[PDB]
């Protein structure tokens, strides 16, 4: 090659992605704006395609240097592996974790979640992210999250996943509804169109439409289905590490499980084969199995 | 240009059949009512009802049109019906937006003070950003907003519900639990989480705070796509610290030993939560009992 | 208390229809003023508003819809009297306000005109393409006096009758692997080529039901649908009248038939019970039913 | 600082286990191997090869090493190879939208066309507003979108395609198919039907006609259809009379005898199409593709 691409050159364009403002990267580099710059437009007339967008309007990431990105980010992390093995035992547990969660999981799991981790870790607080499964993957993908928690299927390549556990689904209605005789619901009755739904979206819709033979309400979250089953609105499903989070007092809400066969979801952590801290990934998936949401 | 009046008249003539008894119940003098019954007749070109000197009788055309009219007066009392149920104003679903920082800490003790006083108005519930509420609320998607001042629309209204102070959130173990109240000039520092832009709790909790020195302003760490569970989660873990409203203090399931909160030194900062709905909104009824309902939450 | 006129019920009906001070008082020969007054002088009497109170704008509130809808049906029950009286006014003498849902007006109505103008060329169309349900609204308050929609269809009030049963069938680029067989397997059809309609048309979810339990495009038409199919972005499916209503050049896109049994929608036309044209709204059926496209006719009933 | 040529000389010397082999196998010296490899173990600080005169052989530790070394070289060729697959710009979909006065009467001249200088970029297709399509295009929710000038935007190219003459649409039995041309001042009239407020098309017709006395700035008919097609079958059916671009006046399937249409008396208005795209959009030749397709 009539240029050799550097680790630094990657560590440029990965650091730029993650942060999309030229300043911060440079400055996370330790290195000026015109260094950085002068940097990636090496990389990129090396390679002969650009990674970022010819603009100092913004940083845009091309869809092909999306792609590069991702290596790139392999590369980094495989390249920190041989320094790891050549100096061993350097402490995995001080420094933060990048996590994300999906919507219908982190509010659930985190407060359960943290507690045990600070027994076992206490110098590795959480950078927390929510958001849709396919955003927690582009940030897995840049190296922006170091590890997603989602819901089975999930795949992706040079990446590994973990199942953690089964969380089965419950029917959530208001106290006074007729259903609360019932001691389960069958799932034929949820076809009904009281029946209040997450938008487009979010993975847990498809899940429940999928658990039956509807309302949706958009740009709304479990919570505010609650809210709204509360106040009368219509019924829905819960995961059931949801079905006690809440701060109504009794008599407003009830919760009844589904008539066998109970469906469910699996949860499971997601994070780069290179990733050089496995025993922050491993105290995390721990310390999400041991919860109190996570046992049956 | 016929009337219900004069088909009044003929339904009532055709029912009586006597031009007096007719003329008593429709409350007029036997001429006005003659008078109006033919010139309709007249009006139409068609005879509904046969000369004659005693008999009130319906020509053959005339009972069809008497039929008619009869179907036209009932229908026409419909319109009184549907008013009538109409009146009630706490009979349908509100539909309600809130800011994503007063939203969850709010409906808990919301939804079940408003089934008191209101059981049959149920909630559409939306959480959003201010201005989204806001495009929502002036196209008649959203009935009534509950947001922060300042809010000034054009053709909407709004009215100041309550003040809601700022605590201070930190780790149970952080240096700061050691102190009474925290003076809001200690916030800027990487360890402060905020929220994204697009929040404005996050400029609230910036003004906050006192002015700096040209370049250490903004030492804070930003969060996008925060909520402030998440905020609180990773305050929680040991990451920073972070400002709450007071509503959402003690909105959590933590033991204790997690998490503490102190108060800001005076003058301690705060917001005002108002209502806001469209100057025209037909249903003012419902906005009375969702403020006073907020009101009591608080 | 003060007694209710029909001239109250047209005003109302005409600002409804209208939403426009302006263009509702021209309609009713009385100035703006005049048909406030008569307005408000019965939201007073009722004790309720109609429309809102708003100098800027005219908006029906929600009891004020359903007031609307009567008031439409009494004033046409009233002028069904004057139809009994002296018959044989000409009906076929003013437009017909007439709504199609958007799978189905652009490739009926150049079919529909020329058979129209044939047996009642007095009778122009005011033609509004929209949703089932905005169409539906429309035809409660008199916006609209037809809709053609697809079944099913059953309203308070309105009479729906069935016109003809439309097949569906699949659409792929010329030079696709498909256009060696002759006819289509639904089961086939699962896949991620496939290109739908977002959800506010029905045609999407009859499509959805012919196929075995997808890309959608949303805000996309039939049309817009069938310029990507031409592209090669992938498959989709088309209600038969839609089939030869382009302006390709051969050898770009090609049907094929579903195998059986093949899937379909009839297509149907509503109006209101009481609309005093009744010669108006069979003219239109007829013309319909007499099109290209319509030839199998229906079974179906109401 | 590590590099991947260290590394590719470490693996090899691993494989071969002879300086000699791996040399050659690198196209370098051996001097220039050992030196590589003795700098990484230098800054590494630890020994991955044996420090042995007769044999070379991998340490404990140097097993490990090796073993990462792989899969970075491994990893660092699928960014070369991601690359190459990049420079083809015309191997992907392209996301177009097309205002609603356009859209349907350019798409069935356009993609045959494009289909056979590039038949691996299918459409993907958006109609609608002018400023919808601006808000699209800048997000890059969409790669470029067809409006009618005039256009212009922070960022944003606009090559014009063509000028398009606007036409008068009538019934066929209307008595203005008596005319050779059509004053534009005879089109103030409530039998004028108009798309609405939103479609520049409606502005590009009324400014096309002379403005008028106090009191008839507006005498058209206007309808909420986002479809010139829509007002051609109101036309059609004889409702009244309405204004095409040029390229919509052929397009429809009604037999001679039912719709006819008469130019404009000069000076004829026009439009003109152009194509807009963001400047710093990485696929240029698409875009290049697209607008010679057009033309």
């Amino acid at each position: 090659h009539h240029h050799h691409m550097t680790l630094t050159e990657l560590r440029y364009i990965v650091t730029l992605a993650q942060e999309q403002h030229f300043g911060r990267a440079a400055e996370r580099c330790h290195v000026s704006q015109p260094t950085l710059s002068v940097g990636v437009k090496k990389l990129e007339d090396e390679l002969g395609v650009l990674i970022f967008e010819r603009s100092k309007s913004a940083v845009r990431l091309t869809p092909v240097g999306e792609g590069i990105v991702a290596q790139a980010q392999k590369v980094l992390e495989q390249a920190q592996g041989i320094r790891e093995l050549a100096q061993a035992g350097k402490n995995q547990l001080a420094a933060p974790l990048k996590v994300g969660a999906i919507y219908t999981i982190g509010p659930y799991l985190f407060p359960h979640l943290i507690p045990q981790l600070h027994r076992v870790a206490p110098q590795m607080p959480l950078y927390i992210e929510e958001n849709f499964t396919h955003i927690l993957r582009d940030k897995l993908r840049t190296g922006e999250l170091d590890a997603i928690i989602i819901a089975l299927p999930f795949q992706e390549a040079d990446v590994l996943t973990k199942p953690l556990f089964d969380e089965p689904f419950y029917v959530l209605m208001p106290a006074d509804h007729p259903w609360t005789a019932k001691a389960s619901i069958d799932s034929e009755l949820l076809n009904d169109k009281s029946l209040l739904l997450l938008g487009e979206g979010h993975d847990f819709r498809d899940q429940v439409l999928e658990a039956c033979p509807h309302t949706t309400v958009e740009s709304s979250s479990l919570e505010t289905i609650r809210h709204m089953v509360a106040s009368g609105l219509g019924v829905s499903v819960l995961p059931f590490s949801a079905v006690d989070s809440h701060h109504y007092a009794p008599g407003v809400i009830e919760v009844r499980p589904f008539s066998a066969p109970v469906p469910f979801r699996t949860v499971a952590i997601a994070w780069r084969a290179s990733f050089p801290r496995p025993r922050a990934i491993e105290v995390l998936a721990d310390s999400i199995r041991l919860c109190s949401v996570a046992r049956p």
